[PDB]
């Protein structure tokens, strides 16, 4: 059908059809008369997977032969989503498979909808890791993603009576055709025990052993025949574990619980023992695998020339003391040499400045679980603080501020400080965030070692986030500038010369309109909900958090509602306001916010005076596969965190690539997006970081806004009085109390400007041609936000390797 | 190479080779330069499995079309062993695969040794189920085996310092290529809850739900293209189970523990809740599947014409009240009609008369776990006892003896009584056992319903237990009488006309000698143990139990040792005495017996005066794959249980088929074996059942034997004094005390006759030609003990279906 989707040659189509029937028969053990759509999905998945394995084997053979520097990306989260369509896109097989399945009497889109998301992440950090893997393969890097194979990923969200309920995400129930178990490369990981000092160094003994079994998933580059590996570890008990007899076998679950479930917190630290075990488990198994591969080429001098380890936040920070442990205790390098190697190997990426998100582990935990690592951390701290004291003599407060050990009620280890000390590079994830790190929380470290600190602005992969989810848009773009932009996103600037082209203006707008129709039909089909497809689709999809300010959006929605009720017969630009995202199960305020959103919907959506001029929909179970549907359908992207809180954001970039305009604060990557497109082509409002700091110095008093803004006071009175909860008038008292007395994110302070800016949005939407022209200017300048750009910078500035766009042979 | 192993045609060999390379590449994702022998094993297994699926699909299609009566064999145990060689044998692929692998540079035997046993059974009962499945497929019956897919089967036995240690049998670690998960046919099973009575009958409510997920394994018939199904259930938690959040996910293990581990008791009842859950789980999932299949053809009148359910002992006895539950509560049949259907559908097989093995469940357990089933059982009991009272008026003691409810300290349900009441046929497993049932423990039931009681003497499959494990013997036999005997074992009688044939005598003896050499080499290779291959191989392999009297064997071994030490320069027929088998982990006396065996070995094997005239070897980790090695190598089969205790035995039959002579008591199937071969061709000794009864009436006094038999007294003094445990002189005090004061199995009473009979064995072994002639007479009359004969009798006399030897089309 469409050009970007590749060739459908007779030979290939014939071959695909026979391999599909072969898998249906021999692999699935079904005949056509009993096969369900799920059986068909699996036959297709195995058929496409067969095309990966050849290139996978020869890629890994190639790295063995040529022995390039290897990049190891260590993350506790990989939010992969679905694999089938991505694999087809990257192998140029989509049209052929479409043809082959069509000829067998099947709709491929329908089969694609059967695949479960691999939901092994919470949101942006996990999804960034997934985008990065795709870019690293596309750029020809010898890269491996290492993580944990959770049996249960991020929970499935149901809404019952307006409240979030959580269900286990049993994503492996029907099997995962993409992975390959590798039980032959199982590795032991140690816990507990004690340290023994001998004539010849320390020994960690009397440990409990848990086995780490790997599962490998292929990661195909874009049409270059590179297939890299994501290796995920699964916990297994040894066979003599606890070895009355029956109970000892049942107690194997204790050991195997390490890989059972993903902690469902986004931007929050929960200091539980099981989480610490997960962090050490991934680190200890991964480092043995790295060292094995390195030896299979005594001289650890060359280790940093052949290995880079990238720490995705502090979650795998134990890599630093584990590497020292291995080098000093097992390989018997002297301390100084070991530390040099470690520092040159490791680099650390920070993704947040929120204090409740920073990992600070109680010493008593590490002492019990990882007694040798604690000794090593203490030794690192002592030597690091000696360097500080020599650079800043007599500055005793600096010593206590920079220490890896925090004193207080309970002593804790600051994992961010450990990561800075033991890494040759530290980066933030957008220019403003990186500056904030140097100015505030890591200021002392920056003064000591300015050369360590860098920026690497985040990006998203244009394979998944344009070609795959928005083929219509990719096509009309390819018609004008060709296909090269898919792996060189800066070529989208060529689109600026079509900004006055009436044909292009029309096609851009038609593609959006079709995306909106298809999403509106999705809603009815799957959720019995009826929306006006001519309305402005105003969307805020991201995890539920106070700092992301879903509440500020809610205040606007109610304002629109009240203005309609005040002047019902006055014209307003119709909107469909969509908000979605998951709340962490223990985050009470987030759960209340969800309930508020549905409650506003209950009132607004059933008010005859409103009509279809305003609809408020809570999008259930937001996840990668839903993002690929709603993002191409959006007109307005809500990126409204308090300035200084959203380290980067990545949803923002997805919307910009897909033809939505952005309303947002000058926060995270929003600043660079506005800079790339021009501020005139962005709806910017609110306090800058400097204004927030000024307000904090003065003292934020919310009462003042309530007193001076009647529209705001009215909303608060509606909330308190039970207008949105008739049967339980005090239901939202916690929300009102927070907004009025302890709002850390200053919702009221940005209200007036937000509402005004939203009026300017409605004004522009009334003039379709000018809206579309501004859209074209956004799409055209979105190139900087390709993760290919991001990974090229990591590669050159941190890892010391050159990317390559050269194909390997097929 | 050999004829019985099938054709190695150029086309087939070429095809096998390409499919092997295809699986190595696409299935295993390996290249030849990294592949290990395990990868090669898996490539072969997938290649052979491909040849099954076609016939599997068309067999099951065929049963759908023709709708024959279906046979459901319900067992908690299926002791399958290895699958690869069996599958090749049954498909006529062995020589082709041998050729194909040879041409790829691989030894197929070596690859066969990599496969794990499926050890989902304890011993004879589980292995009988496996033999039965093979025969039912070979005889063309529409049969399904239903059980539990245990994650851990029977434990791996290690011997440390002469003591048994248990290790978990993680048999699924590397994957199981033979099974196919069928998550689409997952079924709910209910536990706990309470019963509600309405206007319209009882309702079982507030239950906890556990899901039953099936896994299907193919069961190929012998060269008839029939492939039947063994469906094994795995426990899964529902996704809203327990649904703070993390703990709720981790607590899914509670539900999933049901299918975690096989209870490792042979002939012993352990009344634990988890075991009861396993029993109900298999029954409840299986019966829904049966009823689904029956409806997919309102009229339950025809249910017994289309369904037979065979209960493998009482372990699945809850099928009876579950069937009533479904018919009465869900389908709303009246009680009397439901009971008629149930009785005509169910048949019960008893496998033991040992009182400690009989299942008697505490009412309080059933009351909590299965409250509706308890109500149904009470109702069955009341109506059954009304029939008893009407047939035997005023016989109040009969009423209490026959009740399903046992009164006492705790009230219990007698599951054997439930099974007799609710089955149209009840059988024992050898003629003497079946008579014992009618005379003793089920006498009252036999008087009430004599027509129910039958015999079905056990058998073993001659595919696994001759062709597969002893190809050399199968060949020399096929040279004379052709190949038809493999599926018509009675044809072995034709061998009686070769009893005076000097060529045949020589070939039989050479085959044995080669089996012995190959087993002696196995021992060195794998266990650094050096044995004389010219010695008589005297073997006792079976589970360790007091009733099997491994101790009587030990007493003989020590007698031989003492006689040598008394007259060292006198000639004796050299023996290698081999004893193997597992002890249940909680069975203290069994564990002591193992230690005694190794301790005797420690003394005997290192005594220079003995030389290589006597060796005592404990065979570690006895299991199906070890049985296939040691049984073809044996000269003497020890079948020495106390008369009346071994219901049948099946090991006995395996040895007879493979050219060993038997020393044994008149117990179980030994009686029929002696009858078939002629008593002159059997080494029978000891009390008959009648003599045991006489001794029990008088009172067994062990002291009397000790007083009158000096050789016995000497052994007991050696045991007590620490001769076999120098460092711990009192180590075997428990054993001595049991033998002297509370030996339920009368070891001393058979000692004199056992020793005398063993002298007659040694005398015959000194004359090779006459030994071999007696062997030929055993092999030639072993035909009755084919499980094909057994299953034909079940089919005609219990299930009401005719077997067929007709092939389906390939
Ligand atoms: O750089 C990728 C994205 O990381 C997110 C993030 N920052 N910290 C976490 C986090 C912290 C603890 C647990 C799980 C996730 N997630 C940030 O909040 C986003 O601004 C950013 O785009
Ligand atoms: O008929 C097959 C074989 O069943 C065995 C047997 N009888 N009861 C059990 C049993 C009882 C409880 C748990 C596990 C197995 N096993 C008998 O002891 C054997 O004589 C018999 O050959
Ligand atoms: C991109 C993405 C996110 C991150 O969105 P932000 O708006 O940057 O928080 C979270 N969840 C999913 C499923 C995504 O695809
Ligand atoms: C046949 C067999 C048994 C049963 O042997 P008996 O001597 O009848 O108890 C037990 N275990 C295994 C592994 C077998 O093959």
């Amino acid at each position: 059908q469409i050009s970007v989707r590749g060739l459908a040659g007779v030979e290939n189509v014939t071959e695909l059809k026979k391999n599909f029937n072969r898998h249906l028969h021999f692999t699935l053990v079904k005949d056509r008369n009993v096969a369900t759509p799920r059986d068909y999905y699996f036959a297709l998945a195995h058929t496409v997977r067969d095309h990966l394995v050849g290139r996978w084997i020869r890629t890994q053979q190639h790295y063995y032969e040529k022995d390039p520097k290897r990049i190891y990306y260590l993350s506790l989260e990989f939010y992969m989503g679905r694999t089938l369509q991505n694999t087809m896109v990257n192998l140029a097989l989509e049209n052929a498979c479409d043809e082959a399945t069509y000829q067998l009497g099947l709709d491929m889109e329908e089969l694609e909808e059967i695949e479960e998301d691999a939901g092994l992440g919470n949101g942006g950090l996990g999804r960034l890791a997934a985008c990065f893997l795709d870019s690293m393969a596309t750029l020809g890097l010898a890269a491996y993603g290492y993580g944990i194979r959770y049996e249960f990923g991020i929970f499935n969200q149901k809404i019952c009576g307006g409240w979030q309920m959580e269900e286990a995400d049993d994503w492996l129930r029907y099997g995962n055709p993409w992975e390959k178990a590798r039980p032959e490369f199982t590795l032991p990981v140690h816990f507990y025990g004690r340290v023994e000092h001998t004539s010849q160094g320390a020994k960690w003994v009397d440990t409990q052993v848990v086995l780490a079994m790997p599962y490998d998933t292929p990661v195909p580059g874009y049409r270059n025949n590179v297939v890299n590996t994501m290796r995920l570890w699964s916990a297994k008990a040894p066979n003599d574990f606890n070895l009355g007899y029956i109970q000892a076998v049942l107690d194997r679950n204790l050991a195997e619980n390490i890989s059972r479930v993903l902690y469902p917190n986004d931007n929050f630290f929960e200091g539980k023992e099981l989480r610490l075990k997960q962090e050490y488990f991934v680190v200890a198994a991964t480092l043995q695998d790295i060292i094995r591969r390195f030896k299979s080429s005594t001289n650890f001098d060359a280790f940093p020339d052949k290995v880079a380890i990238q720490l995705n936040d502090t979650h795998p920070s134990l890599a630093i003391p584990e590497l020292m442990r291995v080098l000093v205790d097992l390989e018997r390098l002297d301390w100084d040499k070991a530390w040099e190697v470690t520092v040159k190997t490791c680099a650390y990426t920070n993704h947040t400045v929120l204090p409740e998100a920073l990992e600070r582990w109680p010493v008593h935990l590490l002492e019990t679980l990882l007694p040798r690592h604690l000794q090593i951390i203490y030794e690192i701290n002592q030597r690091f603080l000696n360097r500080v004291a020599a650079a800043f003599p007599g500055d005793v407060d600096r010593l206590r501020r920079m220490s890896l050990v925090e004193e207080g009620a309970v002593k804790r280890i600051n994992m961010a400080h450990l990561c800075i000390a033991g890494s040759h590079a530290v980066n933030g994830v957008a220019r403003i965030h990186s500056e904030i790190l140097k100015k505030t929380i890591f200021k002392d470290f920056y003064e000591l070692e300015p050369h360590k600190f860098q920026n690497k602005t985040n990006g998203i992969t244009p394979r998944r986030w344009l070609v795959l989810c928005n083929p219509g848009l990719a096509e009309i773009i390819a018609e004008r500038i060709g296909e090269e932009y898919i792996s060189d996103l800066d070529q989208l600037r060529k689109l600026l010369s079509y900004v006055d082209d009436e044909a292009f203006i029309r096609d851009v707008a038609k593609v959006k309109q079709e995306n909106k129709l298809k999403f509106a039909a999705y809603l009815e089909r799957e959720y019995k909900v009826h929306i006006n497809p001519n309305s402005l689709f105003d969307v805020q999809v991201k995890r539920i958090h106070e700092y992301k300010r879903q509440l500020l959006n809610c205040l606007h929605v109610i304002t629109l509602y009240n203005r309609i009720k005040k002047e019902p017969n006055k014209f307003v630009v119709p909107r469909t306001v969509m908000i979605g995202g998951k709340a962490a199960p223990g985050y009470h305020m987030a759960k209340m916010i969800i309930k508020l959103i549905t409650a506003i919907g209950d009132v607004v959506n059933h008010d005859p005076v409103v009509g279809d001029r305003l609809r408020v929909i809570f999008l259930e179970n937001y996840r990668v596969s839903l993002a690929e549907k709603v993002i191409p359908a959006a007109d307005l992207s809500e990126q409204i965190s308090t300035a200084g809180t959203e380290a980067s954001g990545t949803g923002n970039m997805k919307f910009m690539l897909n033809g939505a305009l952005t309303i947002g604060t000058m926060d995270g990557a929003n600043v660079e997006m506005a800079e790339e497109a021009g501020e005139e082509n962005f709806f910017i409002f609110g306090m800058r970081v400097e204004d927030v700091d000024r307000l904090d110095q003065r003292g934020y008093n919310a009462q003042e806004y309530y007193d001076r803004i009647p529209e705001l006071r009215q909303i608060i009175e509606q909330l308190s009085s039970g207008f949105f909860s008739p049967k339980q008038p005090d239901l939202f008292k916690d929300i009102v109390n927070m907004l009025m007395h302890h709002d850390r994110f200053k919702v009221f302070a940005d209200y007036e400007e937000y509402v005004k800016c939203q009026e300017r949005v409605s004004a522009l939407y009334k003039n379709p041609r000018e809206w579309t022209r501004m859209v074209i200017r956004n799409i055209a300048t979105s190139g900087k936000f390709s993760s290919d750009r991001t990974i090229a910078q990591y590669a050159r500035e941190i890892w010391g390797v050159e990317p390559s766009r050269q194909r390997l042979p097929a």
